[PDB]
């Protein structure tokens, strides 16, 4: 079974419920403010920045190579584009740094650095996200809180380098499946994903109750 249909099957039921969050539901319904907003880009700002500090140190390594795509989908530089426009010129020690924010990091950096084989599962959580269910939620957003067709403040959700969604995430996909590939690596890829999908929905449901 090739790794993009096992990712897609291991984590179809997660995704479910990650898709039915409270702050996720809320978020489709339209009701989403700039308080909660400012939230979650900040705490992705975090996550992002980890994420693709790990995918540089391990640009080289052949158990990630083939999905380094910096100038397609890095969205560092975006989120700080984001981020100054949301919190201001000194948004570096305005914005926020939750717990369950702390915690995704953590778990980035230990991937990375320990386990790098592993990293696969985590780009391919977020990214292939963003290129998916992230480009409704930014019509949403755009809608909800009256933000410029010109893109500022949804950065983040721009991805200026990638024509065609659809036929990147299929690039994407094969390109996964020219990893090597063995029981053990695939197995634990697939559970690797799996705590992705929960660490996003532990991030959402912290996000919620802090609003709330
Ligand atoms: C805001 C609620 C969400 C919506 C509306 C949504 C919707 C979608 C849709 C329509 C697809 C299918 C795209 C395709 O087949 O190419 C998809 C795939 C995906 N979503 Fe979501 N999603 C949501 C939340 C999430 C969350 C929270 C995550 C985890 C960060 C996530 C990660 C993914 C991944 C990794 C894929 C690609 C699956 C695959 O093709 O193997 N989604 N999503
Ligand atoms: C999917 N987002």
């Amino acid at each position: 079974q090739d790794l993009s249909e096992a990712l897609k099957e291991a984590t179809k039921e997660v995704h479910i419920r990650a898709e039915n969050s409270e702050f996720m539901r809320n978020f489709q319904k339209g009701q989403v403010s700039r308080e909660g907003f400012k939230l979650v880009m900040a705490s992705l700002y975090h996550i992002y920045t980890a994420l693709e500090e790990e995918i540089e140190r391990n640009k080289q390594n052949p158990v990630y190579a083939p999905l380094y795509f910096p100038e397609e989908l890095h969205r560092r530089a975006a989120l700080e584009q984001d981020m100054a426009f949301w919190y201001g010129p000194h948004w570096q020690e305005a914005i926020p740094y939750t717990p369950a924010t702390q915690h995704y990091v953590k778990r980035l950096h230990e991937v990375g650095g320990t386990h790098p084989e592993l990293l696969v599962a985590h780009a391919y959580t977020r990214y292939l996200g963003d290129l998916s269910g992230g480009q409704v939620l930014k019509k949403i957003a755009q809608k909800a809180m009256a933000l410029p067709s010109s893109g500022e403040g949804l950065a983040f959700f721009t991805f200026p380098s990638i024509d065609n969604p659809t036929k990147f995430k299929q690039l994407y996909r094969a390109r996964m499946n020219t990893l090597e590939m063995t029981p053990e690596v695939k197995h634990r890829v697939t559970e690797e994903a799996k705590t992705a999908f929960l660490l996003n929905i532990e991030l959402f449901e912290e996000l919620q109750a802090l609003l709330t």
